[PDB]
C-alpha cells in the first residue's frame, strides 16, 4: 500500500533542508547523544546522593500512600493515583532506539477499526461546524514567538531578530507561495521562500513513566513502550517490526562509568518535530486569532486556568466521565485535515493560505539520531508533500486541530450513546452551527470541558443522563469503543489539565473538588524534562529560565493536595538522609537567586522588586514555559511576564496579512 520515498542525508533532497550554515549542517549531522542533565545548578541527575534520595523517597511515599482509585477510575481519599516510582530514571539517558516515525497512518487507523471520514451526514456537519464556529470572526493579534526556539528547517537559527525578519518575509511571501503549490510547485515554494522541505525530527523525554515494583521478586519492572524500526515507520506497518525499546540502564556503568542502582531506567523518549519556520509563521498569524475567539466565546468549553474555574462547571453536573485517548497524535485523521481544507475554502478563506495549511499537514519527515549508528533520514518527497503521519508536533496550530477532532468526537459519542433526541436538532450548517454554538457555551443538557486528547464529559439532569451512565458503565467494562473516530476509555484516576477530580463518599460531581496532583510536584521538581543550561546567558531562551520560582508558586498549585505537607515533609527527611542539608532550606536559597536574577529581565521591575506583582501561574511558568504550550495560554499570563519569553512581529503587518487571508 505504497512505501514512502526515503533519502539518505547525502541525497541532494536531503541536503537542501539544510542552508549553508554551521548551525544548520550541524543539525543535519548530529548522531546520538546522551548524558546527566544538570538537574539544578552543580547537581547532576546520575549523582549518588540525588539517586538514594529518589530510591528513599519513592519507596516511602508508595508504601505510606498507595493508590485510592476506585472500580471507575475515580480517584478519592488521599488524592494519589499510582506508586512514586516514576521518578526512578536516569534523566538525559534515553531509551534505546526511539521510533522511527510512521509515514502514513492509515493502516494503523483501517487496523483499529476506526473510520476513514465521517460515519454519518450529522457528524460531518459537526466537524464542518467546528470550522465554520472556530474560523470565522477572527481578530488580528501581534504574532508572537517564543525566544530563543529554532527556525528549524533550512536556517535552524534562534536569533530573534533573524526570527522576526523571516517572519514578516513569509507574511509577505505566503501568496506567492501558496499559489505556487496550487501549482503543484512545492520546489519552487521552498527554494523561494523557504516553505516546504520537511519537520525536522528532535527527540524529547518524558521524565517519569511508568514503573511497578514485583512483589514476588522485589525487583523493579519499567513499562514497555513500543518504537517502530525504519521498514515499519516506511510501510505504515506492513512490513517491519514494533517491539519494545531498551529501557535498561545497566549500559551506563560500562559506557560511561556511572554506578546505577537497583530499579533505575532510562528514560522514555518521545518524537518530536519542529516545522520550517517560514511555513509555520503565516498558520500561527491565524492560529492565534482562532485560540482567541474559541477561549472568550466558547471559554466554557476550552478555556481552563485554576482548578476552582474547573470546579464552578464540573459542581453543576449530575455526571462527570474523564476520558483517555490512546495515541492522539498518531492516531489524528488526514482526512479531517482534508474535510478542515475544503470547509475553510466554502468560508471563503484564500485558496493560497489553505493550500499552506493543507502542505503542512503532509510534509515529509527528517529523522535525526534515533539510536546510535541511526538515522539521517528524510522520509517523504519534499517535491510533492504526501505523508499521512497524524498530526505534526511543530505545525503552528496542533492544539487546534487535536481540539477540533476530540471535542466533536465526545460530542458525537455523547449523542450516540446518550441523546438521540438532540439528533432533530442538527439537520443542516445553519442548524448543526446554532446547536454546536449552543453546546460549546455549555448551554446544553451535554456539556464537556476538553484541550486537546484530555476532556471531562458531563450530563446535567434530563434525558440524556441515563444514557450518560450506560456510557460510563460502557467504558468501566472496556469490551467495545464508543467512537468510531479515536480510542476512547476512561483514564485511570480521573484528571483535568494536570488538576485530580477528588472525589468523596458520595461519587458525585457536586461534592468533589479538583485538587493539584502531588506526583506532577515530585515530577517537575525531581525530574525535570531539561537540565539548567547554566551556559545559556539570557536566561529568557532556556528551557527553564527560573526554576528556584518554582517554590514560590508551590503552596497555591499543590496545597490543596491531602497528602502535600507529608510529601514535603517526608522530601525534608530523605534530603537530610542523602545530602546532610535541609532541601526547604536549598529551595528558599534558589529561591531567592531566581529573584534577584529576574528583575534583569522584567523592564517594570527595580533592581531587587520582589514577587509581589506576580500570579502563581506567572511563577510556574517562568520556572517552565513548556506549561504555556500544553497548560495555559498568553491570556493567563502577565503582560510584563509574557514579554520576558515572548516577541512579537507588529500588529501592522499580521492586520495586513489576515485581511489577504479571511473572507471578504
Ligand atoms: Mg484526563
Amino acid at each position: 500500500p505504497r512505501r514512502a520515498p526515503a533519502f539518505p542525508l547525502s541525497d541532494i533532497k536531503a541536503q537542501m533542508l539544510f542552508a549553508n550554515n554551521i548551525k544548520a549542517q550541524q543539525a543535519s549531522k548530529r548522531s546520538f547523544k546522551e548524558g546527566a542533565i544538570e538537574t539544578y545548578e552543580g547537581l547532576l541527575s546520575v549523582d549518588p546522593r540525588f539517586l538514594s534520595f529518589k530510591n528513599e523517597l519513592s519507596r516511602y511515599l508508595t508504601d505510606h500512600f498507595p493508590a485510592n482509585v476506585d472500580e471507575y477510575g475515580r480517584v478519592y481519599g488521599n488524592g494519589v493515583r499510582t506508586n512514586f516510582f516514576g521518578m526512578r530514571h536516569m534523566n538525559g539517558f534515553p531509551m534505546i532506539p526511539a521510533t522511527w516515525p510512521l509515514a502514513s497512518n492509515l493502516k494503523k487507523r483501517a487496523d483499529a477499526d476506526l473510520a476513514d471520514g465521517p460515519v454519518s451526514e450529522r457528524d460531518n456537519l459537526l466537524f464542518r461546524a467546528a470550522v465554520r464556529l472556530m474560523f470565522s470572526d477572527l481578530e488580528p493579534v501581534p504574532l508572537k514567538i517564543r525566544k530563543g526556539s529554532s527556525t528549524c528547517i533550512p536556517y535552524f537559527s534562534n536569533d530573534m531578530g533573524t526570527k522576526i525578519e523571516i517572519a514578516e518575509r513569509a507574511l509577505e511571501k505566503a501568496e506567492e507561495a501558496g499559489n505556487l503549490m496550487l501549482q503543484g510547485k512545492f520546489d519552487d515554494a521552498y527554494q523561494l521562500h523557504q516553505m516546504g522541505g520537511a519537520y525536522y525530527v528532535v527527540y524529547r523525554a518524558q521524565s517519569t513513566d511508568a514503573i511497578t515494583l514485583d512483589p514476588k521478586t522485589g525487583k523493579f519492572v519499567s513499562k514497555d513502550r513500543m518504537v517502530a524500526d525504519f521498514e515499519y515507520a516506511v510501510t505504515g506497518g506492513e512490513q517491519g517490526s514494533l517491539f519494545a525499546a531498551s529501557k535498561d540502564a545497566s549500559r551506563l556503568k560500562e559506557q560511561y562509568g556511572i554506578d546505577v542502582p537497583d530499579g533505575f531506567f532510562c528514560e522514555r523518549r518521545r518524537t518530536a518535530m519542529g516545522g520550517p519556520f517560514a511555513l509555520n509563521a503565516p498558520i500561527m498569524a491565524v492560529a492565534q486569532p482562532v485560540r482567541n475567539k474559541i477561549y472568550s466565546k466558547y471559554a466554557y468549553t476550552f478555556h481552563h486556568t485554576t482548578r476552582l474555574n474547573k470546579e464552578e462547571k464540573v459542581k453543576e453536573w449530575s455526571l462527570c466521565v474523564a476520558t483517555d485517548v490512546s495515541d492522539h497524535d498518531t492516531f489524528w485523521p488526514g482526512w479531517l485535515r482534508d474535510l478542515i481544507c475544503d470547509e475553510l475554502l466554502n468560508m471563503g478563506y484564500a485558496p493560497w493560505w489553505v493550500k499552506l495549511f493543507e502542505t503542512s499537514l503532509k510534509l515529509p519527515v527528517y529523522v535525526g539520531a534515533p539510536a546510535p549508528e541511526q538515522g539521517h533520514t528524510l522520509l517523504g518527497d519534499p517535491s510533492n508533500p504526501d505523508l499521512e503521519v497524524g498530526l505534526s508536533s511543530g505545525q503552528g496550530a496542533t492544539d487546534l486541530m487535536g481540539t477540533l477532532l476530540m471535542s466533536i468526537t465526545y460530542l458525537v459519542m455523547q449523542l450516540d450513546h446518550t441523546a438521540p433526541h438532540l439528533n432533530s436538532r442538527i439537520k443542516d450548517m445553519p442548524s448543526a452551527c446554532r446547536f454546536l454554538d449552543s453546546y460549546w457555551q455549555g448551554h446544553e443538557e451535554i456539556r464537556q470541558i476538553s484541550k486537546s486528547d484530555d476532556a471531562m464529559l458531563g450530563w446535567t439532569k434530563g434525558r440524556a443522563l441515563v444514557g450518560g451512565h450506560r456510557l460510563f458503565e460502557m467504558l468501566k467494562e472496556g469490551k467495545v469503543n464508543p467512537s468510531p473516530y479515536m480510542k476512547i476509555s476512561y483514564e485511570h484516576g480521573g484528571a483535568f489539565l494536570g488538576d485530580i477530580l477528588l472525589y468523596d463518599s458520595r461519587r458525585e460531581p457536586g461534592s468533589a473538588i479538583f485538587v493539584g496532583n502531588i506526583n506532577s510536584m515530585l515530577n517537575n521538581q525531581f525530574s525535570p524534562e531539561y537540565g539548567v543550561q547554566s551556559g545559556v546567558r539570557d536566561r529568557s531562551k532556556r528551557k527553564r529560565p527560573f526554576p528556584g520560582l518554582a517554590w514560590a508558586s508551590m503552596k497555591d498549585t499543590y496545597g490543596a493536595c491531602p497528602i502535600y505537607s507529608d510529601v514535603l515533609e517526608a522530601i525534608e527527611r530523605c534530603w537530610w538522609n542523602a545530602f546532610g542539608e535541609s532541601y526547604r532550606a536549598y529551595r528558599e536559597d534558589m529561591l531567592k537567586r531566581d529573584t534577584l536574577e529576574l528583575s534583569r529581565y522584567v523592564a517594570s521591575m527595580a533592581r531587587q522588586a520582589g514577587l509581589a506583582e506576580l500570579t502563581p501561574i506567572d511563577l510556574e511558568v517562568l520556572a517552565d514555559p513548556n506549561k504555556l504550550q500544553y497548560k495555559w495560554t498568553q491570556a493567563d499570563v502577565s503582560a510584563n511576564i509574557h514579554e520576558v519569553l515572548m516577541h512579537g512581529v507588529s500588529v501592522e503587518k499580521t492586520e495586513r496579512f489576515l485581511r489577504s487571508v479571511m473572507p471578504r
